[PDB]
């Protein structure tokens, strides 16, 4: 696969948690669009979800040997506290695109920090699903020239 | 005037300063595209561009009572430094997009901060003139099913 | 065991990541280094890497029914984030070591804050592959004087 | 001499109390032996200690104009407080490995903040003065393979 969507803790979450109090769509949901869109252009995308860090930097270390291009990644609560992430990342030098489904900074401010961001191509917060889907087209163009 | 696009101080260079390496395209460049974008979706799209503060200010106010419905804005320096756009802002009510850009995480740490960000809907960073589309497609959207 | 060396997360990488830039040093060939200077001094070795936090906490854990006498930790990224790591070592009382192969504090400011140095006996770092056979060095004359 | 070992402030005392802090043994014993491990790889090695900051900078100059090729330094107070020291070594551009005999980050934290550790291509502390001895074997692998 070319490109890698990475989701982090507790998203597997989404619509199951609290839905009509604070929920509607699905993990699995999102997964189908974004592969559907890179079908759409040719190109062949995973996904991945855990609520294991380690499991994560597993698949972010297999990634590298898998020749992925791109990551797409919603490290969720890890954002905040996992420097292992980064190192994953910057270790196997794969270019990153980070998204969070909600705002952060209208959240509290421990939420404000990423031990990720500043080494991004670039971040997309609060525009809920559809991030994903313009993490992911912006990558289809960064790939096919 | 259904969407209003606002480029902040200094944008007007874009494309200007030295254009060996790295992006060539103006804010001329970038407004047609938005522009021809909204055609698409019926959507009339106004856009302005300023150094000065005063003058973004203005155009705002300006905004409420052509009955705008939505602002994307890149406030380039002014989002360091300006609760006067933040209380314009507030004030008409308008629910705005912020876009950077550049990567501003990866950048001076004064420029992490923002008077805006926790009142935007989302923000979208360091994606180059693709991340104005991008907040572009998510506003008409968010008026149009 | 009578001494443990423990590398955290990401130290799999090593030699991988980028070889012109970064070389060809592996965590095999730090492995195999340590355990022949001890094989040399009649010291029995092991040696555990994993990414994943809770392995390593269960590693040390098994260590104290091993009747290891110290550990040679490389906690990698967790030696700034792990409180459990801490808790760990300080639970089971078996002294360490701590070695960091990058001279930390000429890199990110958050790499410069450690749930565990205060603890260890002591700390080396920057000295590459080398700071674990001086620890190693160290660790088997204080068992052995 | 093609290897200096500066000492610093106070560690004219170290015979004496606190010797809890490591440790029993006296300063000229330190030097005896690292002159000796020294002989035995056939390297020119001077030793310098003074309470006197004025002394030490006077001292690395004089080592730019002998030719020394590495420094190992334990900086002791001056450590925390001298950047005139970090001037003198940065300026005479004579790389160089600190050590202390404690570990200070088990001390009073203005303890932990170090003008010399971010430019040093590595730091030992807390292994008494085998850290002497192995920043000089690492020193001596640097300058002859
Ligand atoms: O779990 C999450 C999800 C999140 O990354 C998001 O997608 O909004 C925001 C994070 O702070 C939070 O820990
Ligand atoms: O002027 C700008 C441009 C900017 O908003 C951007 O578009 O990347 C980022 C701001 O920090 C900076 O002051
Ligand atoms: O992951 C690592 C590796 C490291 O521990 C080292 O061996 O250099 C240093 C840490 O700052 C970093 O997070
Ligand atoms: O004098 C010393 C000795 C010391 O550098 C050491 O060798 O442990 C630690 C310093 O903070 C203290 O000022
Ligand atoms: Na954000
Ligand atoms: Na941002
Ligand atoms: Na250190
Ligand atoms: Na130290």
């Amino acid at each position: 696969s070319t490109i890698l969507v990475i989701h982090g803790p507790n998203l597997n979450l989404l619509g199951k948690r609290e839905p009509e109090v604070y929920g509607h769509l699905t993990l699995d949901n999102i997964n189908r669009q974004l592969i559907a869109q890179a079908e759409q252009a040719s190109i062949t995308l995973d996904t991945f979800q855990s609520n294991w860090e380690g499991a994560i930097v597993d698949r972010i270390h297999q990634a590298q040997t898998e020749g992925v291009k791109l990551i797409i990644i919603n490290p969720a609560a890890l954002t905040h506290t996992s420097v292992a992430l980064r190192d994953a990342l910057l270790g196997v030098a794969i270019p990153f695109i980070e998204v969070h489904l909600s705002n952060v900074h209208a959240r509290e401010a421990f939420r404000h920090h990423s031990y990720l961001s500043d080494k991004a191509i670039g971040v997309i917060c609060g525009l809920g699903a559809k991030g994903y889907s313009f993490a992911l087209d912006y990558a289809i163009e960064k790939i096919q020239p």
